[PDB]
């Protein structure tokens, strides 16, 4: 599989000028989606933060004292309506939702128990959520006039961090892949050929179309199907709208509100 270099080629988006750099990068981002099926930006400083976070997750996964499995999803308080956050033991991974970061109560205890990791995760979540919200404003701008705002939900969005680890797409609106520890993640182009973005140990983030946005755009943007081939840590933000909010579609240029909710889409 061919390597796809993105350092020095994707638009630069600085941590302290995110909104204005993403405005400048709009046309480049639109042409990536048009021409590749996924999106990319280089965020100087992000890799340093993500590496520290992943390395602290790996140390936490080996904690014999307060253990991460003390915060397995089935012993963590969950929202009545929403996804499942917390730790998923063994390949082993954690879902840090925006609700968790706001302690929505006891749900935040895994971050009090592992606060070095938890502080990085909250920081990376905040950066990733601002980026991914602006990626969604770009995609909205490519859709017909009268397309609603994506209304990504802080609380319903989660950051996944994976320790030990087939072609697939996310079910959510957008995914933002953060620089992994190792190469192996691969994306398919519009012509069915696979590329391996060069992202391990970089500052490059990849933004993926998920199936909710494929549906909301009525198939205009295919999901950014991807896979992982190995020769290990990784994190990705999964952005969701409010589960109880009403589905919509832009069908043939015209806005349709459906009865089904975004929660129903997941089920
Ligand atoms: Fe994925």
């Amino acid at each position: 599989v061919p390597l796809m270099e993105l350092s020095g080629r994707a638009p630069v988006v600085r941590l302290h000028d995110i909104e204005a750099d993403m405005a400048a990068a709009t046309d480049a981002i639109r042409s990536q989606l048009t021409g590749w099926g996924f999106m990319a930006a280089e965020v100087p400083g992000i890799g340093e933060r993500v590496e520290a976070m992943m390395n602290e997750f790996a140390a936490a996964c080996r904690a014999t004292g307060p253990s991460l499995s003390d915060y397995a999803y089935d012993v963590v308080p969950q929202l009545a309506v929403g996804g499942t956050h917390g730790f998923f033991p063994y390949k082993e991974f954690i879902h840090v939702s925006g609700a968790m970061i706001g302690d929505q109560p006891g749900a935040g205890d895994v971050l009090r128990a592992f606060p070095a990791f938890g502080t990085r995760a909250a920081e990376v979540f905040d950066i990733a959520f601002r980026l991914i919200s602006l990626f969604g404003e770009v995609v909205r701008g490519m859709m017909p006039p009268g397309t609603p705002e994506l209304d990504l939900s802080h609380d319903a969005t989660n950051l996944r961090v994976i320790h030990y680890r087939h072609e697939h797409s996310g079910i959510q609106m957008l995914g933002l892949q953060l620089p992994p520890s190792d190469q192996g993640l691969q994306y398919v182009l519009h012509d069915g050929t696979w590329v391996e973005p060069v992202i391990a140990g970089t500052d490059v983030v990849l933004c993926a179309i998920g199936r909710m946005l494929t549906s909301a755009s009525d198939g205009r943007f295919r999901p950014s199907t991807h896979r992982v081939h190995t020769k290990r840590l990784s994190s990705v933000l999964f952005a969701y709208p409010q589960h109880k909010a009403r589905q919509w579609k832009m069908v043939d240029g015209e806005l349709m509100s459906l009865n089904a909710t975004w929660g129903d889409f997941i089920d």
